[PDB]
């Protein structure tokens, strides 16, 4: 009895950041995507949003129309720079780790993954709505495997400020990990373009963990007040390039202070790729 | 040419002087080429000469073993050698196949460094198991020929290549195959009936090749020649390199190298389109040859 008996069926799943990671990862399986409420602790996301304002009060607002992603809504990726409660306590909950082992390691061949992106991403009001896309697009032949590709991205997109239906949170498009042809998504080349349905919101905390496969968009901040601010863990194969250069632009005084696995995240240590001649990158960078 | 004697494949030569087209022509139909003169023979001892300590300095593995043992592998070779950062990178020819291969529109160097991998195989050596480079990314082979290129390699003879010391064995047209598999009796219908060929190249010389190409090093079967290759890796720019170089090159190199030069080994980023930008390895919006000072 979840929609009124006989009304067409809207499956955009819900666990409590404390549930299983087997459990969680089934969701994920089945659906692309799934919800970790709490993903993060209150006073974390809380001192999180406060430590990287300052950077986000330096960051211009573009007024375009011209179909971008940049139009209205600021980006910002220096969070382990600029926040130490992001890097020192929320890139090291274990859920994170251990649902990322379970969609990217291969037994006895160590971290199958690394970081991509540390993107705070905030909505500006009257914002136009994000094209869809699947973030794998970032890789472009990987649409070209389908829904049997491996996967190459997740994204544990979490909620910086609510996430209403007004102020433009993410819609995604559950499933859309299975059709069985993954085009771009445009009126040219995307045949269920326009029927596409789509399913909207979240508490600061929050996040939802997303394939790489799965539709989805920003919305259109339809209100005068609210800045919808989000924070992006984009994770991606070990054998991927990151978006982002963190291992030269975070600075050595704050690498030699991260654990073993997160130095791996920000390519500061190797795994069983980016080596340093036969010998892990560790050795050279004064890290034992 | 031969007595109605079997005819093996043929692999195309060029030399460095013949036009990137008619090279990449090649390329593309047989899924490698030899380039007579991809480095000069001047060059190429210069290099060799400078890269020999390192290279004495490593020790030979010997194993109870079909283990890819007694092959010598030196990567550090922009610390270790001026004629290759200065010179050897610099190749136009190198850079005008890599575009074809790999720039896309509006979208600048589409591809940068893999690995640069001084490859000596010693006396006696065992042969390499059959595979295509592209194994490395392990979900590629399954896009088939239809798939977009991941990697391509200049493999570079420092010194000679003969058919008893080891020169690579190759597989042109493997390219072109239906099915792209690993070369193992369990999932290769052609286990065993794989004809290749080798690459007979004099110093300075070297082939282009695929990662869709099946090839691999062969015996070595001399007593004395230890059979020397510089392995120029390129891949593009999407995908993670072998070797950490913009954590293990000195700035002092890397202020001293041409932009396309930075961008080959990650001191600078490159542009890619998606309506949407990015600077690839980049940093916040900006390429990351700001934060590093290089202009
Ligand atoms: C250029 C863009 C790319 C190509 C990549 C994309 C990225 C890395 C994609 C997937 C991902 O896993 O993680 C995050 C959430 C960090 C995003 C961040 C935003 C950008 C950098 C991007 C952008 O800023 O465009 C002006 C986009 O908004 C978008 C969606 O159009 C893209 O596909
Ligand atoms: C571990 C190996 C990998 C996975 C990669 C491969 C690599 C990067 C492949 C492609 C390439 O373009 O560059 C070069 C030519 C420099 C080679 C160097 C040698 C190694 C590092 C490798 C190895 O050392 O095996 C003992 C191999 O020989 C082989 C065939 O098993 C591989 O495929
Ligand atoms: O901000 C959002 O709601 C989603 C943005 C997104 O998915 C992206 O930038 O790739
Ligand atoms: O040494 C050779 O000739 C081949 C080397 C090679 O194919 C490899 O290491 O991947
Ligand atoms: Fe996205
Ligand atoms: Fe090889």
């Amino acid at each position: 009895g979840l929609v009124p008996r006989g009304s067409h069926m809207p499956r955009l799943q819900r666990f409590p950041a404390t549930a299983s990671a087997d459990e969680i990862f089934a969701a994920f399986q089945e659906d692309g995507c799934v919800v970790i409420e709490g993903f993060i602790s209150p006073e974390q996301v809380a001192r999180f949003s406060q430590e990287v304002d300052p950077a986000m009060e330096k960051i211009p607002v573009e007024v375009t129309n011209n179909g971008n992603s940049n139009d209205r809504t600021k980006r910002f990726s220096k969070c382990v720079i600029a926040s130490p409660t992001f890097r020192n306590e929320i890139i090291e909950s274990d859920l994170m780790h251990e649902l990322c082992d379970r969609v990217f390691s291969k037994p006895g061949e160590g971290m199958g993954y690394h970081f991509n992106d540390n993107m705070v991403i905030e909505v500006q009001p009257g914002a136009p709505a994000q094209r869809l896309h699947r973030d794998q697009e970032l890789y472009p032949w990987w649409n070209s495997m389908g829904p049997a590709g491996p996967e190459c991205l997740i994204n544990f997109f979490c909620a910086v400020t609510p996430f209403t239906e007004e102020n433009g949170a993410t819609r995604l498009v559950p499933g859309s990990h299975l059709w069985p042809e993954f085009t771009q998504i445009n009126e040219r080349d995307c045949p269920q373009f326009g029927k596409i349905e789509t399913v909207p919101i979240m508490q600061p905390g929050d996040c939802y963990l997303m394939s790489g496969k799965v539709i989805h968009g920003a919305g259109h901040n339809a209100t005068t007040t609210d800045r919808r601010r989000a924070l992006a863990l984009s994770i991606i194969r070990r054998e991927l390039r990151p978006m982002q250069a963190f291992s030269l632009s975070v600075p050595m005084k704050l690498a030699r202070e991260m654990s073993e696995r997160s130095q791996t995240m920000f390519g500061f240590r190797s795994s069983v790729f980016w080596g340093n001649d036969g010998k892990d990158i560790a050795h050279h960078l004064g890290l034992i």
